[PDB]
Protein backbone atom coordinates (compact mmCIF):
# COMPACT_ATOMS: atom_id res chain seq x y z
CA UNK A 1 0.00 0.00 0.00
CA UNK A 2 0.84 3.72 0.05
CA UNK A 3 1.07 4.10 -3.71
CA UNK A 4 -2.13 2.27 -5.18
CA UNK A 5 -1.78 -1.23 -3.64
CA UNK A 6 2.07 -0.65 -4.70
CA UNK A 7 2.51 -3.82 -2.69
CA UNK A 8 2.34 -2.97 0.72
Amino acid sequence: WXVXEAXD
